[PDB]
């Protein structure tokens, strides 16, 4: 058994959504998985597995950051997940993007020193398994929910980044902020497993709180749908 | 007039093929288009101009690496250019890939020192329109070529990379290296165009002459059809 | 009322301990603390506050790896957070370390990329408060409690080092390697409160498994006595 | 035979002169070559040897950019090239170097990614052969051409540098910009074959195009007469 | 027998005390050691042995620069040397440290280059030996002079950092800025052997000259007193 | 008055030659200049100025590494220096180069941390002066001293380097170790002075000491000579 997940074979299932809140997990659980079953709680690190149209599907809780998420991720890994997608929140670096809007991550700027630290020093490109990818891209576009396609930045100093320094990386193709999609990614290629991320813009870079309940809510409710549409095909 | 691809107010199409060897692309313009015209062939940077398919479409030589494809690309986004996409080359960095085998860009790990110096150092990860990637996976598709979707990695240095350094690489996901899809998917979203590049297999790294060249003709064949037919969908 | 550990100013007492994991909050709350009052539970960020010998102390959750532990701290601070010492647990980078020791961070080797984020890529030398590592040192002592005085590294990819690159550390003078400390230090000096840090050796790099469950729980046990006191003390 | 150089053993004399553009390649060999011959045109790399003034000399097209420079300079060497110089043209970083004006390259300051790529990292002085550094300038004096001796740069993005960038580098020695000269001089130690470059200014950085037609032309002229004089010196 | 310091095994103390210039070092020595006698004057590293109250301690000079400093320190180490000391001199980063102020080192940002090539341009947290520290402190406070203790950033080019720069350090925490600090406690643990640092300010960064005569030299007095008593006790 | 080299305005003539020990530079001004007459011996930085030839002509101590040669080089320029040549030793780093052979310096390669700050960590060529790295050779030349022509490399750590890593060095055509070359000649090109540098090999790197002082003493007689008959050049 691992020493933070702290599961034994046959808890986790194939297909596996990753939310850095526990809450939005057990929402997610309680809100779509029938006899939901939570097999840890361990530091914090609250997981569910329950069905969705009978598949098996999980729901892990990463935490805040590529390194809480890494060594959730890695472990899940070693006990049986094969395709796990992220389903979090964001911070626009833009203005075209609106909260509540969705965003498939088609890559991830690795602002991180987690994925740093396992490329020792390389460059890379973090990105979702073309599969996983291309699913939730299709789930959104056929369940007709607004979205946007593009690149995100996993940073690791949530209050560091300014509206500025944002604005700049927007130039770059960067549409929002998050802080556990790039590892997601590589330690997907690095452990041969599909991984996938997808988020709900929660709020723009500038402004002290999320968004009025409601907007940001129905897009995690979104977000949460299409994710698990999405594994049940890949 | 740009400095290097000296064409003129209207030589050069939206929709336009981006191949390295300015030999490819005199091939692609006599095989596949219509009324073609040589708009310049200064510094051997051959571009082309023609009708494919009652659509007009362009065929622009880069040289080899970064540092000669971005002045190309940057010239022919002054030039009209709005659709670019890439008709290359590249080595496996594995043997799970065969010479004449197809492989769509996702993404490319930046080895080089062009998307450096425009990123002044920043991380980054070179993707390509998200577009124009999904429409060269429908065409490989559709067409039916033996094909792979993932990562390739641009480098600097073509003799640097060994064998041994190739795998380490193939260990982090990329299929292959060539010398230019890093900078093209850079300058893409900087200068807000739509990129893809789709390459040809024509060895695995560490080989000393390329495999048959009747089964890397076909190869490059097959490849100019997938992003003709590409460019027509965006 | 801050994004992460919704709290508010009242809630949090100047004097302040940070345990990685919510469970051994608890723990403390409950154990030294008399009428403890869990403020939040916001993301599993489990922080409570109470009287410790007749002075308000709190605990607070920070999570795992500096990401988390810097949003804590800088909310922590935001609240009012002024003596903010961390008590955790480490894995010995030494053959020497006994599992159940405890060590007082000298300093912390800067190995995550939230304090590089935050410097800008600048070299630095995270240490604590001079008086706190003054107030944990003397205790320490007084309560005849072995321990050891030293640094420590702070890293983001906790299953990335491996025995021989952390005896290879060792030969520099890291003890142990945590994952939270360094960014804690940092923002001490940036923000302008006092930190320290106490740690208990959990286990050995390299191993799955941790030691005797008796010995690591009066290890823990020991760091929070050492610490309450000290928090007083400054 | 190479692979990009698609040449024979014999195909390539001692001395060789590198100009990045093939048209000068052309020009050279026809101008000054005696009974030139064109070996390789594959990939517009127009490579040619003659004789001057009895003795064989090459002219080889490098094409733009480090990565293409450094491909072609290891397959000439495999070639048994012995004596390269570079004849090429090269943007001005002080208003004081005017176009026409000659330089006789020093050395490189390496703001590409291909020596980077070689070095892994690691800092170094890309510097010709002194022989050949000093023939250089000695047949300039010698053909009472002025000129002028010092550092140029070279860099990959050239659209990256703006006028402030690069006179910026002024106050550091830095006299103009370029694409080749540091993979020539590092690979000229890596190797083991003596090489040189030389440079016509062609404009001032800041500059939409060039200057007047017939003075760069003179310059190019000179350059190329200064080299072909020094090749046959050492 | 070392090639710098150019002293015998049974000349070197246990102790030793660190100062940049061989003015001090002399000075100190007669001022302060009883029956002292030069051991060394090759490259004008003057060092002197002699008694500290019934202790024999020795007083070596370490140049200027971490370069200098090292050579020292590692053939100190060869000789014998055990306790280290560095008592020199440096400049105020921010207004609250006017000149003469006394400065205990808890730790050294590594801003210089011989530090750099020892850990490989691994991140690292320069700090002295922890009881060696602690004794400083304590003697200050003892003898009874204004003291700081904190961070003091280690630099090589003395011109270089600027006003702005300066403050910009201050905010990290940085009290003054030296030149050796860093390296002694990296060799310090590489080692394995005690050292520590007691500055004392000269000025403020952007000075031409220094300060009154008078108080600067009091400081330093003091300095050298809390620094020979600490050795003392270690 | 610098800070430094505490010298009146005209003590320092136009033409200086810069050994690193004062030992040397006592010895050159007392055995090469006429009239020999100290201007400084603040901090054991050695200074002399007497007369060559009729020629006024100063002899300057820098001391060890790039930080303290860099504080001696700003100072000196400050005061009207104005052809700046080092006459240093060096480490071969391989079997190429035997003890007491002249190495004329063409360029250094900057493993150093000044240079690094001045440029803030920027790649760089430092090379000496055209005109004066001219007259050096010329001067070795007609004099019939056996010399070498090329690079050495400017380090920190003088413990630090391993034979092996010499030995990947000499790959790169670095032919000797020393630590003033680099910031020497990048202040050059900085305050516009002209400058250079001729070493005498006094060991291969490995070996605990150095050579027969019967054969290093004429390489260094040989070395200062070539200097002083070079500074009268320009
Ligand atoms: N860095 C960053 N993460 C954000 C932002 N908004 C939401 N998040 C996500 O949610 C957490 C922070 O609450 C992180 O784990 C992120 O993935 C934002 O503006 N910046
Ligand atoms: N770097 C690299 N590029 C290759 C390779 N094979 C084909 N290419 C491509 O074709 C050119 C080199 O022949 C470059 O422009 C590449 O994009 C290979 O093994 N390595
Ligand atoms: N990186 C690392 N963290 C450890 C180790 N042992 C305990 N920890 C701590 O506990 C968490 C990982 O379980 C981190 O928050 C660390 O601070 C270890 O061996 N390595
Ligand atoms: N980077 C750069 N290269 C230049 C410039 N002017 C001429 N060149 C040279 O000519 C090509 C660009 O036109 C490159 O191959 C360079 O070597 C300039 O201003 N900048
Ligand atoms: N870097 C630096 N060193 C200083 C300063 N003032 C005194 N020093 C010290 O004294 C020498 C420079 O005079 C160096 O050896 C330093 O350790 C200052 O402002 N900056
Ligand atoms: N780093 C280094 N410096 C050397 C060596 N031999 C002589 N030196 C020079 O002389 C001093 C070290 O003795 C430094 O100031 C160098 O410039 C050597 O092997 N390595």
């Amino acid at each position: 058994s691992p020493i933070h997940v702290r599961a034994h074979p046959g808890d986790v299932a194939e297909r596996v959504l990753l939310p850095g809140d526990p809450g939005r997990a057990e929402w997610i659980a309680k809100t779509f998985l029938q006899n939901p079953r939570r097999y840890n709680d361990h530091r914090g690190l609250w997981g569910y597995t329950g069905l969705y149209k009978g598949v098996p599907v999980s729901v892990q809780t990463t935490g805040m950051g590529t390194p809480s998420a890494a060594i959730v991720v890695e472990e899940l890994v070693r006990l049986g997940a094969r395709v796990l997608v992220r389903v979090g929140t964001a911070g626009a670096a833009s203005s075209d993007l609106a909260p509540g809007e969705l965003i498939v991550a088609q890559g991830a700027v690795p602002l991180d020193g987690t994925t740093r630290q396992y490329l020792e020093g390389r460059p890379y490109a973090p990105v979702p398994d073309p599969e996983v990818f291309r699913a939730l891209w299709r789930r959104a576009e056929a369940l007709g929910y607004p979205h946007r396609v593009g690149l995100v930045a996993s940073e690791d100093a949530f209050y560091a980044t300014t509206p500025e320094e944002a604005r700049a990386w927007a130039r770059y193709g960067v549409l929002a902020f998050e802080m556990e999609a790039s590892a997601l990614f590589l330690l997907g290629r690095m452990r041969g497993v599909r991984t996938g991320a997808i988020l709900a813009v929660s709020n723009r870079i500038g402004d002290p709180e999320l968004a009025p309940p409601e907007v940001l809510q129905e897009g995690v409710r979104r977000m949460v749908e299409v994710a698990l549409e999405a594994v049940l095909e890949v």
